[PDB]
């Protein structure tokens, strides 16, 4: 041990510290300070950044060797705190850059060591301090983290006054529409919000810390499990296997289709006979810290029976293949599309067909947290969990039978969250926490290191697939065939449902009246699939929107004119046979024509021998709900000091379900004239919110945006006075009035796609779009680098600008590492950010331009569609239209690595 004074945040700390102790773990358990945040622990995210001596530095991998006596350290909390902002800190709220906001205390950190050393810096400057010094972000695609340095630089070198940088009302009240900040902005950017890592920190001595025991092969029989050496060993309280699981130990898909061929109870909480894919939990260690709980797991030995691993699709779906789940086949879910006439003899008789066999891999979400989740039995009984839920209510009745708990004994509520998209669609950790917390009585707490993000967490699932169009010679559409077969690993929870998704989105964007396909989903030995957001349209609309620009070739028509053509007129209907809701498909694509033609000029123009220019077209469509009549719910209540508190389970992956809430409860409360600072939102809690529903499907907006909007109006008419005006709070509970009052919405007209045909009206709300891409090909190296992306997006009517340009710039930052680089196919390679091909800033062009061409929605609140997974249907399509448009190369399967495409360059 050393003694070491230094100065931290301006205040001199008389340090105790082991010399080979982190930065990170010093400065957050030993002084508190969890505004330094900690993602990857392997130096690669900047999520940890500090500053010292003048330099930023990632804590996780500075050791307090490197901490000279004297020495001067910055956090997030030096920089400046909630009633004393830095003006980086400002900025960053008034550009959107906290959305789940776990990279902006790393962020602000890094860009306050920039400004302390170049004053005045290029966009391009910003990017290269942010690039050399690795700061990561999932959420944002970068553009608005430089716009926010551009903006604080101006005011700190006298340009702009520091008031510019305030939000300005629009001068009539309106906030639906605007800019408004999202209420959690300053906790996060003074990094005074607590995530599951910090709540564990945080919480009293008697926690027990868990670590897993995991599968270090993909397939086995399990034989026994021996915890006697683990038991010995430091700060260990016990271990836990399946025999302290109280109720089943299996987890529940609990809307398992019927022709399903499994039951949807294959998923275990604790492995007991089997283990189905690599890093399957087999144990808990619970210890007095999470290093202990660690060292003890490492110790715990399993007897296993090593069975052979099918680790793809066509493999595990082959007819010799051994049944993974004994009793259900590895092909156990088929779902047919069946529209319009025969497209055997249709096929025949066109004047073009084209047909491709395409493949989307299995993304890695990549949040910069990982995942962390705690438990605890409550005085009154219950067991609490408290996690990354993206649907508390959801994951309670898929885990309630397997702990062993009635729905009434367990309650699930949501953390700050440092982004899931989707992988939180699934619970992780919950079953784990619970059974935890039961077996012991103790609060438990679980916290992933990144490589067990990677490993263990649900993947986007691949696809194999092939599509096929038939079309007159003026382009018309007249029939179209798919076969699609989804790797859905080991585990079937809403595996079926995804399968689902390519019979409404394959072919999506088009009138085409002749459909036969059919999708089939299969149990591998991979990581088990996760919802990823786009879920099914991403590997969909790859085939599909690849295919469009194949068909083009084919007829010697312009890829976009040939969207134009084909593209949803009133009278068309949709793959499923329904009628889309607006008509903004022809509008998109004559707005951005001139900017494609000016986009191709460029890019002939610009061209060299090395390096080749290239731009590239696709549409997007999504529903924005679950399947069929989807419904919420939403409290408004007015409190005691007036203000309003707007109670829902809109559960925040950071995508702003807090401005969303404040946002739509404002333009609805509008006659009631209620300030925007007066509105409170509230964490998702399946004990004391309203079953808003998940948020996935892109529905939040939609479904629990018009509940509040109903709420909203009934609390209105609750506090409507005689003749005009409102009564007050004082006024209503004198006259024994209620305060607290309900609404709920629902999909009314919506049906579920049938079971033999496709056929249905699953969503009453789409999204639209129609991507730009603009891409140079270095011909020597095969390396593609994105220069600029377009989308046109129809949202029907934006809650929040901040909202939905962060949303769409961070679905098309994804979308250019689903294109060049994102992949989790070796177990080990592809467990950290750099190994899996985590979009740095220099992968994301400065260059993302959004053009709103926005056409209510009938039965969106103030015509709003949802924004969520738009941005992320088909932005790889372009880019891979555009590095054929380049260079004439096709990439069919994703990713287009360098040397696959110099492959394909030189054959
Ligand atoms: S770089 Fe330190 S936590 Fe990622
Ligand atoms: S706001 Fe950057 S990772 Fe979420
Ligand atoms: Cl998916
Ligand atoms: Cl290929
Ligand atoms: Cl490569
Ligand atoms: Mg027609
Ligand atoms: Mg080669």
């Amino acid at each position: 041990m050393i003694q070491k004074v230094i100065t931290v945040n301006g205040i001199e700390q008389n340090l105790f510290v082991d010399a080979e102790a982190l930065l990170s773990d010093v400065l957050r358990q030993q002084l508190g300070l969890t505004g330094v945040k900690v993602g990857c622990e392997q130096g690669q995210c900047g999520a940890c950044s500090v500053i010292l001596d003048g330099k930023v530095v990632r804590a996780c991998v500075t050791k307090m060797k490197r901490v000279a006596d004297g020495a001067q350290i910055t956090t997030i909390e030096g920089v400046g705190q909630p009633e004393n902002l830095h003006p980086l800190q400002k900025a960053w709220v008034l550009h959107g850059g906290a959305q789940c906001g776990f990279c902006s205390p790393g962020f602000i950190v890094s860009a306050k060591g920039l400004l302390d050393t170049n004053a005045d810096p290029s966009r391009e400057d910003v990017r290269d301090w942010f690039q050399k010094h690795r700061n990561a972000c999932r959420c944002t695609g970068y553009k608005p983290l430089v716009d926010a340095v551009m903006d604080a630089a101006a005011v700190i070198n006298g340009k702009k006054p520091e008031t510019d940088l305030e939000f300005k009302m629009p001068a009539d009240g309106r906030i639906w529409g605007s800019k408004y900040p999202r209420p959690t902005a300053v906790a996060k950017v003074t990094g005074t919000l607590d995530y599951g890592a910090d709540l564990g920190l945080k919480m009293p001595a008697g926690t027990l810390h868990l670590a897993m025991v995991q599968a270090k092969v993909s397939h086995a029989n399990i034989k026994g499990i021996d915890t006697s050496e683990a038991l010995t060993m430091p700060g260990v309280h016990s271990v836990i296997t399946h025999k302290d699981v109280k109720g089943k130990n299996r987890i529940t898909g609990l809307i398992t289709f019927p022709t399903n061929k499994g039951d949807g109870w294959d998923r275990p909480i604790l492995c007991d006979e089997k283990v189905f894919q690599y890093g399957d939990c087999i144990a808990l260690v619970c210890a007095d810290s999470e290093a202990n709980a660690r060292a003890a797991a490492e110790k715990v030995k399993v007897d296993l029976e090593e069975l052979p691993a099918y680790m793809s699709g066509p493999a595990a779906a082959a007819e010799d293949a051994i049944e993974i789940h004994p009793g259900t086949p590895n092909v156990y879910f088929e779902q047919p599309i069946v529209k319009g006439e025969d497209t055997g003899p249709i096929f025949a008789s066109a004047d073009v067909t084209v047909e491709g066999d395409f493949y989307v891999g299995r993304q890695p979400h990549m949040p910069i947290e990982p995942d962390v989740a705690f438990a605890y039995m409550g005085d009154d009984g219950k067991c609490y969990i408290h996690s990354k839920s993206i649907g508390v209510h959801l994951h309670l009745y898929m885990i309630a039978p397997g702990v062993g708990l009635e729905p009434d004994q367990l309650v699930l509520v949501a953390n700050p969250m440092g982004g899931t998209f989707g992988y939180k669609f699934s619970p992780t950790s919950e079953a784990l926490v619970a059974v935890a917390a039961m077996a012991t009585g103790r609060p438990v707490h679980l916290r992933y290191n990144y490589q067990q993000q990677q490993q263990y967490t649900g993947k986007r699932s691949p696809w194999e697939m092939n599509v096929k169009f038939a079309a007159k010679k003026d382009g018309t559409l007249l029939a179209m065939e798919s076969d699609w077969l989804v790797d859905h690993g080991p585990y079937s929870e809403f595996g079926d449902l995804l399968t689902l998704r390519g019979a409404q989105f394959i072919g999506a964007g088009y009138n085409i009246p002749n459909i036969r396909g059919l999708g089939r989903t299969v149990a591998t030995n991979h990581v088990w699939g996760s919802a990823f957001r786009g879920y099914g349209a991403p590997q969909s609309m790859f085939a599909s929107e690849c295919l469009m620009d194949m068909l083009a070739e084919k007829l010697g028509m312009d890829p976009l004119e040939l969207r134009y053509k084909n593209a949803y007129r009133p009278g068309d209907t949709n793959p499923t046979g329904q009628e889309p809701e607006v008509f903004s498909l022809p509008d998109m694509i004559d707005q951005l024509r001139p900017k494609y033609q000016a986009a191709l000029e460029k890019a002939q123009k610009e061209s060299t021998a090395t390096h080749k220019k290239g731009v590239g077209i696709s549409i997007g469509v999504y529903g924005s709900g679950l399947d069929g009549p989807d419904a919420s719910e939403a409290w408004a209540e007015l409190n005691a000091d007036g203000t309003i508190t707007v109670h829902t389970a809109w559960e925040d992956h950071g995508q702003g379900a807090d401005i969303g809430c404040v946002g739509t409860a404002h333009e609805a409360l509008r006659p009631m004239g209620v300030a925007p600072e007066k509105i409170k939102f509230t964490w998702p809690n399946t004990a004391t919110t309203p079953n808003s529903g998940p948020s996935g499907g892109s529905r939040q907006q939609v479904m629990t945006g018009n509940a509040i909007r109903v709420a909203c109006e009934n609390l209105l008419k609750a506090c409507e006075k005689p003749g005009g005006g409102y009564y007050t709070y004082d006024e209503l509970k004198a006259a024994d009035k209620p305060t607290k009052i309900t609404g709920n919405w629902t999909a009314s007209g919506a049906t579920h796609c049938d079971a033999v045909t496709g056929l249905g009206k699953p969503f009453v709300v789409y999204m639209y779009g129609v991507f730009m891409a603009e891409v140079t090909v270095d011909v020597a190296t095969g390396q593609t680098t994105v220069d600029g992306m377009t989308l046109m997006a129809d949202l029907g009517s934006l809650c929040n600008q901040l909202a939905t340009d962060g949303q769409i710039y961070g679905g098309l930052a994804q979308g250019i590492g689903l294109a060049l680089s994102e992949d989790f196919e070796d177990i080990k390679k592809h467990a950290t950010l750099v190994g899996a091909g985590f979009p740095f800033i220099k992968q994301i062009p400065d260059k993302l331009d959004i053009v709103y061409v926005n056409h209510p929605r009938p039965d969106g609140p103030f015509g709003a569609s949802g924004v969520g997974e738009l941005p992320l249907t088909s932005p790889h399509a372009a880019i891979i239209n555009a590095i054929k448009s380049a260079t004439g190369v096709r990439i069919y399967r994703l990713p287009a690595y360098p040397e696959k495409v110099l492959e394909a360059l030189k054959a």
